């Protein structure tokens, strides 16, 4: 009756739709995280305490506009208010900070333009500042290479279309055309920077201010988040990189990308602009699949609850959307002006926690389970053989949770790539890898404060009863329950092969 | 191949077919999911309704929560002018079918200052005064607001919640009268008029069939509508009801079932045994029930449609920034493609082109998403799932459905052309959802319009008489189809399509099926 | 209680695992029995008399062996199987096709003569010395002390400590001492040595010709007799099978070659064999002598699904029922081989002692005909049609589509037949690729068809006897009708039941795309 | 390339079939238990401890012949050559000793259409012929009706009850009918006692004996198995019954069978008279899935090499026979008059062990797991989850063994029953567990003759590197390949390690 269990159960997708329940109660835990954009409408401390207490995972900083001094004071509110909470270990919940960078942009330097008009695309810098409704400049000097002869150029996030040292178009849709517009060209292979100027200081300043991970834009190659690495340097090493897909370029080489990073953002607005609305969908799921394919976290981003920034209530399709993106597989859900602009920034943050833990309670976890376990690769190594072995017996005794301890968070992240029904309680003293944990779905992580014990066995068994206390005090489980606890065979990273099914005392 | 997701469609998995979805591989031109269009001040002119059938309106909606018996009937007068229009070719004749959609028991607020367009915006924990008195019907302001239903007190009591304008004003009831309500505003806002009110934990004992919804099913069977589609139903009594009111004069009338709130969803299983089809009204039901589990809902009766072989209708704010905005929001994207991926057969559009800025464009968008969505469905596995829930029946035709879509697939079939009088033949090949358009020909008017309410059905009616020797005129149906598949670009000649006929006239008696290159 | 019939029960299930728990001893299986059963003749079973009753037991192909017998020999067998089956034409309703299959003797390793005599026997004993000779003044002199045979290269391809196995391998000789002109072995395991024992070489490359003057011989004589397939023995490579194509040439190029796996190379070669052949043959007898006895069900299962896999027949051969030839009873052994043969795929069982000199000929064929029966109800339909399904999911051809829609259709309708009017038999053939449960009745004028009909699992056919009708609607029409009749007669289907009929747009062969869902006149 | 690992991964049954390949070798490991019948060809302790060497897992006593005392000296044999192996722990093999009962029986030329009489009155006793037959069943009348069957001698004559104090039969298909013969009633509900006079003595005489388990013979509803386990009693509280399944009724009421039982034989002999031999592989599937969906031990049984009683090489009826029987699921695989009386009794268990060998590598693994975690209840067991846990393990890193240290068997039997590819090390210092664990598919049991270690975590790893020794000595695994390690944690497995072969 509760958690979507009789759906859980169905022999087929079909009938697992059918017996979805709105009855059905849900478990307390939400493992989907919530990444909110902080800006005019939260970034004081009272608000981001409340931001916590609704369920914000995530904090992140658009570096599109705004000082260093502006972003530097935000990071400062976010800390604040996450260490009022630091009292109490068993409630305390890591914030991360993200840093979502700028990228390289194509602008040009108000007219009418009609439907058939002829407009000229001039690269002399002469018209830099004399632009009408006959010659247009923009700032990228090497657009007649990346263009061709029925090439598309979108200006003003795609509001204009046209068609193809100067460029001949043709004015497909028309608008009130301004000054210093954003240039978008669909299908093109720019060779614009991977990290611009103003990004390397951005880069350098989030690695001053310690975040724990950057939202690259416009990766297009496996190249583009190698020059975000080395800007990163080694005081930066830790920080995750992910790439943000925004082009046909980034979808077409997308497993290059993958590979070279620590995730992937689907960043839909963009990506909308670049490519046909009516096929973002299609983006979105094939790059989910492939994320949860190679055990790497994915963003969904844009839109989610939009209407949320002037009303209280979400629209149908936004919520459905929430729900579909955690179907889909998506570790995070992202709001953007629904949080850094909006009226109601609370309660889009609650809106997509109740949507979220919902969702979760409806992924048909029988054949999710059976596809993820069979593309499995046989390997010989024991953390991966011990995780899959966990979520096989977590699944066997519908536990509470499981419980990992870890060091750099790979151990729990292991256990994640397999999709659970019960929540990760990752145990760690390191703090970065507590707020790093909610890139991925399920993962609570609980950072212990206690000294290391002298003897290795009770500095162990001191953190599974630690894990035992956060989850019996945030209603996961109680005494008697079944919980499966992984630990390994000596200090250290890399030695998690012990897995243990034990009851809640 | 590159085409169709059809790499897509060869995977082993689900999430393998994730995996292979292709934003470069293009779909066929074939758009399967109907589209209903509600008509309205901003769609009603006939250039406009043109232009709505060529961007690709199947179905149109007349909202009788709005509206006199004139304006509507005139509206429906202009719908049958845009269709007709282009009846001088039968070969890319569209038919469009005509839906009403009943008011139903609704509670809506007055007029603010006497104009249906001023607004008091309502403030957090104030205090407000809603009144039963016929005085303050037309006077609305900021501190007294009057509603139309007169068992209120009895229904509602303290500590309850009163949603105002699609939920997004909350009243929690503080206090009670004869005709009188003092509430606190929990969510502010500005009020407008003639808003609608919810009172989701209240037992409303209001009836079936309203006196307005008896006046306007009998307007609507005079004016020959194709469907209804009955707001409100909590069970099966509720379709009953509407079924003995239509009566004889109606009984080809389709009735869809709105499932607007947590009673329907509860007796949705005797609901759907006794109607023609499903309509998941996501605006109310959302209000009705917390909005974070309507997506639960709404796979449940698409997936319970689906399994039945009824027909399903995904509605309510689908693209709705399109009011305002000529491209619709990623959300609005994502959820007309998934509505199509969970397998509604028809979706909606109610404000976006009933009074918006941009009606063609939000066709035109819901028409590119959903040919997008058609080709991305995991086919194999469905139709695997399908052909199991009666895996032996002892109906002949039934046996010949499931052939023709085990071969339309085998031969990646252009179409499907079934000759069919009441739609019964073409509807049977619907359930298996093929991936191939099926092309119905008939030549009853009123078959070819139900149609559209069946995923993948592209109704054609023949104009041709019946000719004398029976097998002469199949061959002159079968001519027909294949001539509209070649002009409208699902097929060219030589391409393999399947056929399927009966071996004698009247209903009943599909048992043969063929698979035909196209001359 | 239609579900309490055929394995219904079982049919339903959504695991293998609970398919296998739902099987139930007392769902009886239909009349229709869809695996072909294919028996040698010999001394037991030559007589007209008896070839009668092998065809109303359930023979469909009466397997002619070219190891032994003259052409002579071969020629009155193939009369009297002619002469048997055409005792049945007066009825056409009741009349079943049987074809006749030619084995070829192929690169045979044979003993001499045992003291003259082609019936005696000597003992021999366990570490005993036996020489073994070239020398043809000892070829119908062999004893316990001096074994003859035919194969002048044998000391070349073998050496000491080779192993040489005679007669179906029970006995076994080690090579002691290779000679100029004779090899000294030791008798590893004795027993009974007879005359004319066949003599395997496993770890020897034996450079016997793939055709021989002798098979050349043979295969034309096959070729004059209008046999309908030729059973290849030993199949090395696809080269082999195109060798046995030339010499039946253009005179005989609608005959079957069905090639016959008996050793490594051909296990090994498999894919080109395949590819080359009409059909496979799982010669389980040499080639469980030629590789290790426990390997033989893994080539069995291969062999089995990659002709599955290929759209080709293949036929399980050899011991399935080898203890009848001394008793009127299998043992459970036997009973579950020829069980598993269904199970796996294969389209024909056969019979070798069983029926060429056992003394129950008949009982062999009827328990061959009870154990298919039982198997073909037991078959997991539900997941072999996926799998069938998803090998070539896009196609072309239009007959492709409306064969796999027929299959499809008798499965929705458990249909108590699929009819098929057939020219050539590949609209038949194209049915019983997918595998149905309903038996489908090929409705044929081609008398060759029909005979060669019983290599593909499921086709029932059915020989016209009727001049082809003025209207063509008329002449589809009393085609159909005699297939009601046949099934009606034949215990298949009743009035009022539901068939699937299969027919073309248009006369001649290659235009099948009619499917009509049609009840029982 | 090994194991059949290229078959192993195919994404259908079929593309599976078509990957089997007669080059690819098995592992050293043979999971399938090989159950001999002793007799006169193989009762000498020095014929026995070549059985041993050759494979023999299981010595059954058919007690339906032969004295106490007979089969109390067979007993000393097999334990004498058993315990001649003890000097080496790392290469011991346990073997168990069962009991088959005979159980209760129905005793006594003829023409195709003769009228034949069945008498009860036991005037007719001694004078046995061919135109009156008596049996000593005085409730036959009662458990036949008006056109049921009567078989006699094995199957050999069917008769057809016409009239029914006697009964009026017409000989259905004829023979040779001599005296003291068998009956069979197919379909009846025969109401002969679950264990007759000398069953009880035969089943006494095993717990005297320490026999580890007993295959109770004719079991037809569940308290047929209550009442066997009645005589065993307290004294033979852990002796484990096997019961056999020979009859229509045992068929039909094989559900509550299964449940009161330890595990089933399929009996095929007996089962093939009673019912029709053509069915005998539907019982015998049904059976093995039944008993494999409810982790029960299933013995296939009957002439899977009858050949070899007088031949060196099996039929290819009967290696198809064996393989197909261990493709099935059958964790035992039994050998009757092939070893109890055959000229090649050594042959026949070295022809068993190296069909099973082949035929566990041929297994569907994949699609195995998958559905008997499907069909799995979602218990709170906790150790019911770690061996789920240990064998999803196994698959995943192709672990070289699942080593299990258990008391009782309990703990290795739950790995069992999720059929792993790698075989199950089972630990044990209980020389009963150790014979006992022949009987589920996989398990290797090995002895542990090492004092109990005063530290814990110490007498853990005696007892894990006692495992290993035994792994790398038999050939299952090298230093350096993964194994899965199932261990108590504190001093009730619930602990799962994955560790390096040291
Ligand atoms: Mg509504």
């Amino acid at each position: 009756q509760t958690q979507q269990l009789h759906a859980a159960m169905a022999d087929t997708f079909l009938e697992h739709m059918c017996r979805l329940d709105i009855d059905s109660p849900p478990i307390t835990a939400r493992n989907t995280g919530i990444i909110c954009t902080i800006g005019p409408a939260s970034r004081s401390v009272e608000t981001l305490k409340e931001m916590i207490k609704s369920g914000m995972n995530v904090a992140r900083l658009n570096f599109s506009h705004g000082t260093h001094e502006y972003h530097a004071e935000t990071i400062k509110n976010v800390r604040t208010a996450t260490e009022s909470f630091a009292s109490d270990p068993i409630l305390y919940r890591p914030v991360a900070v993200a840093l979502d960078t700028k990228g390289p942009e194509i602008r040009t330097g108000e007219v009418e333009l009609k439907k058939g008009a002829t407009l000229k695309i001039t690269l002399d810098n002469a018209y830099m500042e004399k632009c009408d409704e006959n010659i247009l400049w923009l700032d990228y000097k090497n657009i007649c290479k990346v263009v061709e002869v029925g090439s598309k150029i979108y200006v003003d996030d795609g509001l204009i279309s046209l068609q193809v040292d100067f460029l001949v178009t043709e004015v497909e849709n028309g608008g009130s055309l301004g000054s210093k517009k954003g240039v978008n060209l669909p299908g093109a292979a720019v060779d614009l920077p991977a990290v611009s100027e103003k990004d390397i200081q951005d880069l350098k300043f989030g690695v001053e201010q310690d975040v724990d991970m950057v939202f690259a834009s416009f990766i297009r190659k496996a190249s583009d988040v190698h020059e975000v690495r080395k800007v990163l340097g080694e005081k930066g090493k830790n920080i995750k990189i992910i790439s943000k897909i925004e082009n046909h370029e980034g979808v077409r080489r997308f497993d290059e990308i993958l590979e070279a990073s620590d995730g992937i953002m689907v960043a839909r607005g963009d990506l909308g602009i670049e490519i046909p609305a009516e096929k973002v969908f299609l983006a979105q799921k094939m790059m989910i699949g492939r994320c949860n394919r190679a055990g790497k976290p994915v963003i969904c981003a844009t839109q989610m609850l939009e209407s949320m920034i002037k009303k209280p209530r979400p629209t149908r399709a936004e919520g459905s959307d929430v729900a579909n993106a955690v179907l889909d597989g998506a570790d995070c859900i992202m709001l953007s002006g629904e949080t850094a602009k909006g009226d109601y920034p609370l309660e889009a943050v609650r809106m997509q926690h109740l949507i979220a833990r919902e969702a979760e309670a409806a992924i048909y976890h029988l054949q999710l389970f059976e596809e993820l376990r069979r593309l499995a690769p046989i390997t010989s190594d024991p953390t991966e053989a011990t995780a899959v072995g966990a979520v096989e017996a977590s699944f066997k005794c519908c536990s509470g949770a499981i419980i990992v301890l870890t060091k750099s968070g790979r151990s729990a992240h292991q256990v994640a790539r397999y999709r659970p029904r019960a929540p990760i309680i990752a145990v760690t003293r390191n703090p970065q890898t507590a707020r790093q944990a909610h890139l991925y779905r399920g993962i609570f992580p609980v950072l212990c404060k206690d000294p290391v014990q002298e003897a290795w066995a009770e500095d162990v068994d001191l953190r599974v009863n630690f894990a035992m206390n956060v989850g019996k005090a945030r209603g996961f489980f109680k005494k008697g329950d079944v919980v499966i606890v992984l630990t390994g065979w000596r200090p250290g990273s890399g030695f998690t092969n012990t897995m243990r099914v034990v009851p809640v005392p």
